[PDB]
């Protein structure tokens, strides 16, 4: 049955995940390219088990596909969809961002991915441009479920309490409340991601009053960067997403109803 078809050559290092190193693997026979996350369990053999477990639950066009996994001694292997376009992080130009239409399309795809995840009761907990990958047609794919967890099971929501994520992207309730709903936390990070795509800079080191840029936002001083670089329509959406009270924060079903979210901006990919 086609010899050598299970042999892959590691041709280059693509990056680093929350729990491992990622290599580009090319099939010896088909030349099919996949990404292989390699994790030396000599650190934590369980954290990686959970990630593999969450990946097995997923199947969506906006989520990095999980092909399988193999354990070789004290080395865990995760075969994942290769996204030749790289990290969204690298499409954001420092202090400028990117064309609004591109940002809107990536945001539409990010939302699609998050709606899907939240739909099966999984929260990512570390949404940031570094973890949002682009395939060859610039389709966005959510990656790295190393910090992901189940927040709804048997139709019962479980409140979270683990401080998790990346400070610039984390919701303020993680810093001031002991327990919190999972979903608004992911919405918030998507909000910070939109700000980065549209302004090329993160608004604050963290969402605490001790942080001046953050109090400035709560005061509505949008005449300052990064907000002044953002057009009124998407800024209006950001005023709904970046709300301190998680209960008053806009939900995804409503983001989908937002004026900017539905504004025709981007033409489809050019055709011959
Ligand atoms: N953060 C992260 N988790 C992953 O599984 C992951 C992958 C694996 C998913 N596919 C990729 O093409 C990829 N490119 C780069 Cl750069 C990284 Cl790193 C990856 N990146």
């Amino acid at each position: 049955a086609v010899p050598f078809v299970e042999d892959w050559d590691l041709v280059q290092t693509l990056g680093e995940g929350a729990y491992g190193e990622v290599q580009l693997a090319v099939n010896r026979v088909t030349e099919e390219a996949v990404a292989v996350k390699i994790v030396d369990m000599k650190r934590c053999p369980e954290n990686i088990k959970k990630e593999i477990c969450i990946n097995k639950m997923l199947n969506h066009e906006n989520v990095v596909k999980f092909y399988g996994h193999r354990r070789e001694g004290n080395i865990q292997y995760l075969f994942l969809e290769y996204c030749s376009g790289g990290e969204l992080f690298d499409r954001i130009e420092p202090d400028i961002g990117m064309p609004e239409p591109d940002a809107q399309r990536f945001f539409h795809q990010l939302m699609a991915g998050v709606v899907y995840l939240h739909g099966i009761g999984i929260t990512h907990r570390d949404i940031k441009p570094e973890n949002l990958l682009l395939d060859e047609r610039d389709n966005l794919k959510i990656s790295d479920f190393g910090l992901a967890t189940v927040f709804r099971y048997n139709n019962r929501e479980r409140l979270l309490n683990k401080m998790c994520g990346t400070l610039p992207y984390v919701a303020p309730e993680l810093l001031k409340r002991r327990e919190f709903h999972a979903e608004p936390v992911d919405v918030w990070s998507c909000g910070i991601v939109l700000t980065a795509m549209l302004a090329g800079e993160l608004p604050w080191d963290q969402p605490s009053d001790s942080c001046q840029e953050y109090s400035d936002w709560k005061e509505k001083k949008t005449y300052l960067n990064p907000w002044k670089k953002i057009d009124s329509a998407p800024l209006a959406l950001l005023h709904k997403i970046l709300v301190e009270n998680p209960s008053a924060r806009i939900t995804i079903p409503d983001i989908k109803k937002d004026r900017w979210y539905n504004k025709p901006l981007k033409k489809g990919a050019k055709r011959p």
